[PDB]
């Protein structure tokens, strides 16, 4: 509705490449409101290839859906520009994606942060399930860091408009089946990424051979910091039978309980020197970079 | 809790935005320790106060400014007392409302002007609830977060440290009395600034002559776009009897009433296309730079 803004190409500018994925390239950009002098930082995603205006109508229809999400842990699509190559606008996250964040702060991340991130990602996916929106490309690279205390899911629904083998449920690899329960499989891999501080899953195994090892019962290994309870949640996300996997609602509760006693469920060297920010640092971050309400 | 104490090594001044009577404001960057991000901030290096102040006294006063909670009042965010007194607040890329109205002279619709009057009155009424006297209210001390959302700034600076004769109530000029009712006078001048698109009040008249012309009953003239209804509000703000002036609570009500029929109370050429932004453009502004939501815009 009024949730998605249609932008003129003349009101924004690319200033820096942030990266590229399977579906396009993301830029740091500036929005210049017409008739104003200000330059507002934004993220711009230029799709991999140019689309006909017939295809644009379909891109537009789904863009309205993605612009309609309202949840503190889900990124909302903000605008679109229907140039020959479609350009999409969302809020710029200066901290980048959670995968890069955990790699940059490897070891230096306390159990309180890791478990809270699992809670927040589960909340965002539970919301998407409520909307009947299947992500299809959940991974640590598609969780953005708004502040170190507040992460948000991005890039949902993109994959079905326009293949991350090592994050997909077996049935998605074999039969192109994508459901909320196959998203749960990808959730488990995302948690594994966090708990290993950004390790590549199935490192050294060709993607063409992942489905065979999954059929034989092979799974991602137990991260060194994960207790039996944390790793069992992850293993349950990877059950062959999709209906045997946990619900995102169940995951919220499980990780919330664990986050109330983090040192019991993650064993991290020097965890006693790491910290969840002080109310002083929490208020400062919010006023500067995060004024949306959240738990 | 509310006021962050900063190390000088976690922020840097980048550019002067301007200076007033109380210090210099910079566009700056906050660099969280152990992080790689650089977050734009506003940094104000205060000049020296005319009275001696201990570090604790400065901190105690800063905490009061950090404790305000209202959508139309800027909150002090951080402080660094090593070098000079340096304060950190949110950077407003649109700048102050005075510069904004001058920059969009004759291009501003009645809904914007009247809603700004509502929002400033709301912020001042909150400050009055907290017993905080501004002493330096003016269009330059209303900041634009978005064109739809303005916020009062720089309250309390004048009493912490050491000029704005043309914005001060008569009792402030003559006897240095500063109250919430003298703030109402300055509010009246601020409204006059907006309605004249940023004209200098008493232009070409020395400040030494302001009290004389006020005592003789002369006031700032009626802005061309103002109906008498709006101009009467300004005149009431400038009554010699301080207790006779409107209360900020009354100003909220009156200007909110006018904003429900904006073209009835302001006469602006081409006013019909200068409406408040569409729900599409409001959501875009809010998501990008104003997640505080509460624009507080009463609409025709
Ligand atoms: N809103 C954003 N703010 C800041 N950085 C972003 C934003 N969106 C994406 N990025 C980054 O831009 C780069 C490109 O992301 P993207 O194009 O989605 O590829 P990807 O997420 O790594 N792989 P995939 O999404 O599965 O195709 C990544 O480094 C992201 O972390
Ligand atoms: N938070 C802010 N974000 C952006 N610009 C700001 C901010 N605070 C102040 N400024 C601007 O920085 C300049 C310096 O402001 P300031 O030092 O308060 O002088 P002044 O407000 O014009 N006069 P006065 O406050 O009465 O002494 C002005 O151009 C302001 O508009
Ligand atoms: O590409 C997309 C995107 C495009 C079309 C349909 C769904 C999509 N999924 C999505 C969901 C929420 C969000 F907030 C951003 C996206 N994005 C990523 C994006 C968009 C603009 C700028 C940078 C990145
Ligand atoms: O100086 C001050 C300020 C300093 C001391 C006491 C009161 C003060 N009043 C005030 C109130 C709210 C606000 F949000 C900012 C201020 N400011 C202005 C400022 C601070 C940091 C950077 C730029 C400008
Ligand atoms: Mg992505
Ligand atoms: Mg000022």
């Amino acid at each position: 509705q009024a949730l998605l803004r249609i932008l003129k190409e003349t009101e924004f500018k690319k200033i820096k490449v942030l990266g590229s994925g399977a579906f396009g390239t993301v830029y740091k950009g500036l929005w210049i409101p017409e008739g104003e002098k200000v330059k507002i930082p934004v993220a711009i995603k230029e799709l991999r290839e140019a689309t006909s205006p017939k295809a644009n109508k379909e891109i537009l229809d789904e863009a309205y859906v993605m612009a309609s999400v309202d949840n503190p842990h889900v990124c909302r699509l903000l605008g679109i520009c229907l140039t020959s190559t479609v350009q999409l606008i969302m809020q710029l996250m200066p901290f980048g994606c959670l995968l890069d964040y955990v790699r940059e702060h490897k070891d230096n991340i306390g159990s309180q942060y890791l478990l809270n991130w699992c809670v927040q990602i589960a909340k965002g996916m539970n919301y998407l399930e409520d909307r009947r929106l299947v992500h299809r490309d959940l991974a640590a690279r598609n969780v953005l860091v708004k502040t170190p205390q507040h992460v948000k899911i991005t890039d949902f629904g993109l994959a079905k408009l326009l293949v991350p083998i090592k994050w997909m449920a077996l049935e998605s690899i074999l039969h192109r089946i994508y459901t909320h329960q196959s998203d749960v499989w990808s959730y488990g891999v995302t948690v594994w990424e966090l708990m290993t501080f950004g390790s590549k899953p199935y490192d050294g195994i060709p993607a063409s051979e992942i489905s065979s090892i999954l059929e034989k019962g092979e799974r991602l290994p137990q991260p060194p910091i994960c207790t039996i309870d944390v790793y069992m949640i992850m293993r349950k996300c990877w059950m062959i039978d999709a209906d045997s996997r946990p619900k995102f609602r169940e995951l919220i509760i499980e990780f919330s309980k664990m986050a109330r006693d983090p040192q019991r469920y993650l064993v991290i060297q020097g965890d006693e020197r790491m910290h969840l920010p002080s109310p002083t640092d929490s208020n400062f971050y919010r006023a500067l970079m995060d004024e949306e309400d959240m738990d």
